[PDB]
């Protein structure tokens, strides 16, 4: 259970949901909150899983990293009448029972929260609230997006979002379209940055970089460990988390003997006489840097949402006319020769009531082919069909030639 | 032009009283713009209604094998770069990473049907790369592909080519009938049904082409063999079963090994890859085409392909149980006519064309008979001054002959002039013949 060592404070609750301060006051191996037990379930919030040992949306705000929203979370009970389940009622989420409250990070980058009045639980889309008789209510709030937060300096006030073919995603109005819109629910991933609102992106690429900064070390402490805090006799065998602001830098003062690994030993100072805590490394910490237009930044905190994109499939798909005459058709008695343009032809066929007449050469702005049955003598009407090197011309065009005397064909 | 006196019926003054005439008839088919002609006779000066079957076109079309669609796709790419022993990075786990198994970073992908793949690559362990332990670390990409555009192609190759007939049937009072039929089959007309013999020649043997056809755009064909298997470097080296299936890349669609070229250089990842556009091929070879003295081309309708080669067949197709009479033909009506001209020549597939001027006071027919009967033509008649042509064949240099033309009233004497010019073979045994010709190219 190293991962209940919370970075900073670990101040796991919300306010007005403050019933839970024996375990959700910082975070330790000892109790269960409720509010932070459902992100360690196995198959659920995996990317907060994956970045275990980062702070969460809660944690995030009681240390300063995320403000909290203008109506902070306008109870169910007091306002039901007004517009606030906007940005929620665009996201498709899924409570458990018997939570009374659910937090998410609004689209200014802020974090507001659903409460349902007093002994009502939130149904399963988290949309309505509903009460059963003899029902035990959790004391905390439903983490409602999956997401982890950090620490960052960055500016970000010029990041927008940028999607391609997109018209609006969730609650931000990309642009203006008309025509077909394409509605779906879509896994958006997205990011907040400093002096920004949400950022969705069409990417998610990211990496770590390890430091030797308070928040990358888990410092803990037996509980009835000689000459430590608690230092009495015990029934279980039991951790206890430390406070690494006490144990010295290197080459500087401090009030506690420290020990630890290879990674703390080479930023703090580690004693030589009986330590007081040990301080390990985390072994997934780091600062997470995102890529936002190619250029890599370092955002307030990451996550993904299933919001509603109205996309633009498309406008036209493919236009094909092409009413071509850009050639002239002229029968000689040599034979059949057909002058054009620019665009060269290589191979063509001649049709004239049933028997057609092939001819082949080298791509060329003319071509003569042999007249097609009696169609020399009888004239009329006769159909070609030429490959041209081009696009956009006509491939079927017709000549009407008169009656032809077959005497000047053969005069020798 | 044959008779039908072994089932003839007595097709009550005005009233009809058809049998449902049951025997069968056999006449030879006529060359391509020719007809074939029947005799309905009933008293003269009456009924004589005319069957006409013209020969359209003889094409070579084509009997379609396997198929597959393809188009044009583009890569995308995502990238997690995680230090040695966070999350899977352990070496064994990042060198047996299934393709098939998603990482645990991309879960907000999830449950897809795109097409994808997952890779992991090592890098730099150490201070100096970003990471205090000294073990390689880790980085993991998943790469979906998706359609550039919004159309896809369709491949497909020709076993074997068949004979093809299109007839035209000119029935009994209307001739609103047009039948495509091929080699020892019937078509279940009115009146019964139509079947073509076709003895000659049932296919035309086989090629090691493959051809392209874009969905209301035409169609093409590439100088490859049709392959089965995806190749890389070829066409169809993502090949799928459907269009939605290509213009939605879905998972379905099989591929070549090794088809993305990854660029792990430490900064960005590259995913790119060089795929052949279809499209540009398609353009390249559109159909108007000859190979080999074959000359693919779009059959009429643009509903497939044909192939003009050299060659002829027989074909004697067979009415049967043919019954299409009424009542009101009973009263007779009057006719008159003018020759105007003919041209042509002789001896030959094409024959010679023969018009007729024809001024009639209302619809009716033409049965103009030569002296020994060997010739006949058959021309519509209508009210006011017409123009209609026919065609016959004949062997003499010069014609001069004269026809006992009757439009269902009384025999008068048509008189008919002019010379037929000469298909200069230049290469003559003793004959020509009339045959039924297949279209065919000038190398042959
Ligand atoms: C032998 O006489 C035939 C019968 O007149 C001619 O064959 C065709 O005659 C048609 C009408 O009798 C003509 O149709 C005309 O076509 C022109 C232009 O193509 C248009 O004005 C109309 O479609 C039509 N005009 C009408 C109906 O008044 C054909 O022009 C004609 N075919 C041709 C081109 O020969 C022959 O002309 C004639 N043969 C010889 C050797 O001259
Ligand atoms: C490293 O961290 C991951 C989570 O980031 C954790 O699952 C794993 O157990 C850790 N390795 C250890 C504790 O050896
Ligand atoms: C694909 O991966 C799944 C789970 O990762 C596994 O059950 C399945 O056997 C794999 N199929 C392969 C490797 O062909």
């Amino acid at each position: 259970p190293h991962l209940r060592n919370r970075p900073g404070k670990g101040h796991n609750y919300i306010d007005g949901m403050t019933q839970e301060d024996a375990t959700c006051k910082p975070v330790t191996y000892a109790g269960a909150c409720s509010s932070f037990d459902v992100l360690l379930e196995k198959g659920k919030f995996p990317l907060f899983q994956s970045y275990a040992h980062h702070r969460t949306l809660l944690e995030a705000v009681h240390d300063t990293i995320i403000a909290k929203a203008d109506p902070p979370s306008c109870d169910l009970q007091s306002a039901h009448g007004n517009p606030c389940m906007k940005e929620k009622l665009v996201m498709k989420t899924h409570c458990p029972n018997d939570y009374q409250s659910a937090h998410y990070l609004n689209n200014d980058g802020k974090m507001a929260s659903v409460k349902c009045p007093p002994k009502y639980e939130l149904t399963e889309d988290c949309n309505f609230c509903r009460q059963m008789t003899g029902a035990s209510l959790k004391k905390g709030s439903y983490p409602l997006q999956d997401l982890f937060c950090q620490s960052s300096e960055d500016d970000g006030s010029k990041l927008k979002t940028k999607m391609k073919g997109v018209c609006e995603v969730g609650v931000q109005a990309l642009k203006k379209c008309d025509g077909q819109l394409s509605t779906a629910h879509e896994v958006v991933p997205f990011a907040v940055f400093k002096n920004s609102k949400k950022v969705y992106l069409d990417k998610l690429d990211l990496k770590t970089e390890e430091n030797l900064l308070p928040d990358s070390f888990v410092c803990f402490e037996h509980k009835g460990q000689y000459k430590g805090t608690m230092d009495s006799g015990q029934t279980k065998r039991e951790l206890k988390s430390f406070d690494i602001s006490q144990c010295p830098k290197i080459g500087g003062h401090g009030s506690k003997k420290c020990t630890g690994d290879a990674a703390f030993c080479s930023a703090y100072e580690c004693t030589a006489q009986y330590a007081n805590a040990y301080c390990s490394h985390a072994n997934g910490s780091g600062i997470v840097q995102i890529q936002v237009s190619g250029v890599w930044k370092k955002p307030l905190c990451v996550g993904y949402e299933r919001v509603v994109v109205k996309r633009e499939l498309s406008a036209k798909p493919i236009q094909r006319v092409e009413p071509c005459t850009t050639c002239i058709t002229k029968c000689e008695p040599h034979g059949l020769v057909v002058r054009s343009t620019g665009f060269k032809i290589s191979s063509a066929v001649a049709c004239a009531s049933g028997v057609c007449v092939t001819g082949s050469q080298s791509p060329s702005t003319e071509i003569t082919l042999k007249y097609p049955g009696i169609s020399q003598s009888s004239g009329g009407d006769i159909g070609v069909h030429m490959a041209h090197d081009d696009q956009s011309v006509s491939s079927k065009i017709v000549a009407h030639c008169p009656p032809q005397d077959p005497c000047l064909v053969h005069g020798c």
